[PDB]
């Protein structure tokens, strides 16, 4: 998954 804080992409 995404981890939190990064930009979304």
């Amino acid at each position: 998954k995404r981890p939190p804080g990064f930009s979304p992409f």
